[PDB]
């Protein structure tokens, strides 16, 4: 059974999965995509030390090939990170002059979006732009331009594509406690008041085990800073447990502006902590008892 069929039924968009080339030519990926997932995203191929590892000198084979299968398959497609300190190259961190940083910044931008105008359902904009605190994380961007690249990311994006729906994204949003979590609404209620174009913030989800209960007050929290949309990213559950995942789908059902969740991979041994089995198919592409939890909990 699709979760993805499921979860439209329910009215959201898609319930999704990360993948690449290599994912679709290996192990049972393509058939899992193919019969239960409505929405793929490039693991790493749209990164920025993927796509341009030097000055205005793109690499798209990877991408294209993620864009194209996704087209031939009838798949929705979410694409980023533009703006990340994590995956970003030597070259970019190294520029000290704020009116050439906007520069590279926008063109890398432009770039990838034009290339993809109008294919692409939701953009990932700009990502792990806070501490822990609620501070601004200081960046080459926040170093050098200053608070200002937040705006500026967002309103060169919605010229190069009107049709993307752009997001914020970022990590530890998961309890409503959580002073980062508090600060997230705050900033980006106030861009928007400003008028910046942010339509979305995605919550990166990677769960310890037990912590899918307290998603259901932060999903919520997140959705008060009255963006149209929220969604959940890179979902992934220490142990797999069947409570916590479908607490995370209770919570995504219970908040009207959530518009769906995408999965960190398909199987327990592509996963970035695979000793964790925190997906949900096993390393011989079974649907785990998570998987079934949750056809059970949306025919419901
Ligand atoms: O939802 N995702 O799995 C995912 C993976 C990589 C990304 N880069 N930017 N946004 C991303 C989302």
């Amino acid at each position: 059974q699709s979760i993805d069929q499921l979860i439209k039924a329910r009215g959201k968009v898609y319930f999704g999965v990360a993948t690449d080339q290599n994912r679709l030519t290996t192990g049972k990926n393509a058939a899992i995509i193919k019969a239960d997932f409505g929405m793929v995203w490039p693991e790493n191929s749209m990164q920025w030390d993927a796509t341009e590892p030097s000055q205005g000198n793109f690499n798209f084979a990877g991408a294209d090939y993620l864009v194209n299968w996704a087209q031939q398959n009838g798949k929705l497609i979410g694409a980023g990170c533009l703006v990340w300190h994590s995956h970003l190259p030597s070259w970019v961190s190294s520029i000290t002059d704020k009116n050439t940083l906007i520069n590279v910044m926008k063109n890398h931008i432009t770039t990838l979006m034009t290339r993809y105008k109008g294919k692409i359902r939701t953009w990932d904009v700009v990502g792990e732009a806070f501490n822990e605190d609620g501070s601004l994380r200081q960046n080459v961007f926040l170093n050098v331009i200053g608070e200002d690249y937040i705006p500026i990311a967002f309103q060169t994006a919605r010229a190069a594509d009107p049709n993307a729906k752009l997001y914020i994204m970022d990590y530890n949003l998961d309890s409503a406690s959580y002073p980062k979590t508090q600060a997230i609404v705050n900033r980006v209620k106030q861009w928007r008041a400003a008028g910046v174009p942010i339509d979305g913030i995605g919550s990166q989800m990677h769960l310890s085990a037990g912590q899918g209960a307290g998603v259901l007050q932060a999903l919520p929290l997140l959705a008060s800073a009255g963006t149209p949309e929220v969604s959940i990213l890179m979902l992934d559950v220490a142990g797999a447990s069947p409570t916590d995942y479908v607490n995370v789908v209770n919570a995504c059902l219970n908040v009207q502006s959530c518009v769906g969740i995408t999965v960190f991979g398909v199987a327990d041994p592509d996963s970035w902590r695979a000793s964790s089995t925190p997906l949900l198919f096993d390393g011989n592409f079974n649907p785990k008892p998570a998987y079934n939890a949750i056809v059970q909990n949306l025919q419901q």
